[PDB]
């Protein structure tokens, strides 16, 4: 009933929350030197449009540096910087109001749910949420990832006390910084606890396909652990110990023997549905390049819903998805106006202005947002596009459609069109040195085993094809790939070793180019043809 009419009332009057929260954001913040530079003296929107830039972070990061530094935040923000966000690796700025606007989605997002769902109030969720480690800056405040400022937070540890708040893992588990140690234990508490499992997922696809492969690869042992009720000693982590110890409590042949008995079918086929039978849906974002794990998240659990719920970034949270058990290529964020002051420029003739407010997008038109947030961030694109596709009372809703400039992510990586050409080139000065050259170069990401990768095909005084030359190429492709990336390849253990297909097969691919519609390289049917034209595949190591 409130949540209706609450919902309602945030969807109504949109341009003047928009304005009012403009209005907060840049008064207090006359006092910065970064907007005092573009004579803002004043709060005035027009004033705002006409003179502060539209940016990126290149553009910005001289600021943002010399406050991860230890200069005083009033550069950017009258609003204290208490902390940054990690995305090399970018540093977004960062305080409370991030954790207020993000609780307020998890505490709308919940309302819908429980709207949808029949029955998740009559027990606790299995989520795979991860704490991962904070880097330190200069300055002595910490750079941590979105969940994880959460998460080392009293937003967290003082969270609302009901049934979407309530976890299967003791939150020793969760804030665990080592997450091979703490998706085990995850397993570990949600089998004991299996029967009071109705919902289940993570913050993205990657790590709820992760998590199912962990437990293929560990169940025998997890089984092990319930037998006899003590924990595996590996696990190092303290509070895991403690934790973990409680919830198993003692010992449990019976309950092993069960699970055992699942697990020792011939199929995979369903196996989530069949070890937590109460399960109603799994929570987890399967939009954008996260589409690609619907049909092995459909095997291992049964066509079970695929709830996406958030869109969100470092710069901000965006907004819900209001028709929640809709299909994922069906999925619109409704953004919520009261998070940040959204612009939008437009990415198609549709809209032929320069940029346009969140009130003023035309239905069906294409646009990249732009965020000013209560951080610091002033006119900054986010680099996706998104889709207008209709609207609950006033405010828009968007599909998901593309991150602007991107070839190939597996997972928590983002590997940029260009740090892909990082290695196109890069490697290839090796192949030079010993009788070989380069002829082509694409990328394309595979999700025929976990863990997937990154698939890339290149192209007399002998006789069979050279190793020890050519695998070092992908090692050292690798070593050009970001941060992000690489912390994914070994440490999460979510993808392989990198590799080539050796295959004038890309004078015969720009033909089935114009086949299908100047043409210069890509970054990203088409491949039963390719797939045909190798003769051979390497590893790096
Ligand atoms: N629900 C969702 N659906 C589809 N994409 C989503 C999403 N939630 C987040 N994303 C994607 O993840 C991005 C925000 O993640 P961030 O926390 O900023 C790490 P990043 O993507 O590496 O940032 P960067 O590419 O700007 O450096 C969004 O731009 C969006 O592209
Ligand atoms: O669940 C979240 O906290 C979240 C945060 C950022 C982006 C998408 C999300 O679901
Ligand atoms: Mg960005």
């Amino acid at each position: 009933e409130t949540f209706e009419k609450q919902l309602k009332d945030l969807t109504s009057n949109v341009k003047s929350i928009q304005d009012n929260l403009l209005e907060e954001i840049i008064t207090p913040n006359t006092k910065t030197e970064y907007l005092q530079r573009f004579l803002i003296d004043r709060f005035d929107k027009e004033l705002f449009k006409k003179n502060v830039p539209i940016v990126s972070y290149e553009d910005i990061k001289p600021y943002l540096d010399r406050v991860v530094n230890g200069e005083s935040s009033d550069v950017i923000s009258a609003r204290t910087i208490t902390g940054f966000l990690l995305s090399a690796q970018k540093m977004m700025p960062w305080n409370n109001k991030y954790l207020d606007n993000l609780t307020f989605i998890y505490d709308l997002r919940m309302q819908v749910i429980t709207k949808h769902v029949k029955g998740v109030e009559e027990g606790k969720g299995m989520m795979f949420l991860f704490t991962k480690q904070e880097s330190m800056t200069p300055s002595g405040l910490p750079a941590r990832v979105a969940t994880s400022s959460y998460f080392k937070s009293d937003y967290f540890k003082n969270r609302p006390s009901n049934w979407y708040y309530s976890y299967t893992s003791p939150d020793e588990v969760i804030l665990c910084p080592n997450n091979t140690e703490s998706l085990y234990c995850h397993l570990l508490c949600g089998l004991v606890q299996r029967d009071e499992v109705v919902r289940t997922g993570s913050i993205f696809a990657s790590v709820m396909v992760r998590a199912i492969e962990v437990l293929k690869n560990s169940w025998e042992e997890l089984c092990s652990n319930i037998r006899s009720g003590h924990l595996s000693n590996w696990v190092t982590d303290l509070g895991c110990q403690n934790s973990v110890s409680l919830v198993l409590g003692g010992p449990r042949p019976e309950l092993a023997d069960t699970i055992e008995e699942i697990c020792n079918q011939n199929s995979w086929k369903g196996i989530v549905k069949r070890l937590w039978p109460n399960t109603k849906y799994i929570e987890t974002v399967v939009t954008g390049s996260m589409g690609q794990y619907v049909p092995m998240l459909n095997y291992y659990c049964n066509d079970l819903p695929l709830v996406s719920t958030t869109y969100g970034s470092s710069e901000t949270t965006f907004g819900i998805n209001l028709d929640p058990l809709c299909k994922p290529e069906d999925v619109s964020y409704t953004f919520m106006p009261n998070m940040s002051y959204f612009e939008f420029i437009p990415m198609d003739g549709g809209d032929k202005n320069d940029v346009v407010d969140l009130e003023d997008v035309k239905l069906g038109c294409t646009y990249e947002p732009v965020v000013t947030n209560f951080a610091g961030l002033y006119r900054m694109r986010v680099g996706d596009i998104v889709l207008v596709t209709g609207f609950y009372n006033n405010a828009p809703q968007f599909k998901f459609v593309r991150r602007e400039n991107v070839v190939l992510s597996i997972d928590s990586d983002k590997t940029n069109e260009e740090d892909l050409f990082k290695a196109v080139s890069q490697a290839k000065l090796v192949l030079e040195s010993s009788g070989l050259d380069l002829k082509d170069f694409t990328s394309y990401a595979d999700t025929s085993t976990f863990p997937g990768h990154y698939v890339v095909y290149l192209e007399g005084e002998q006789f069979e094809l050279d190793e020890e030359a050519l695998s070092t190429c992908c090692l050292v492709m690798e070593e050009s790939l970001d941060n992000v990336y690489k912390r994914c390849r070994f440490k999460d253990g979510s993808i392989g070793p990198l590799e080539i297909r050796v295959v004038g097969t890309f004078d015969s691919l720009m033909d089935f180019f114009i086949s299908q519609g100047q043409y210069k390289t890509p970054r990203c049917k088409a491949l039963q043809v390719l797939e045909t034209c190798v003769v051979a595949k390497f590893f790096s190591i």
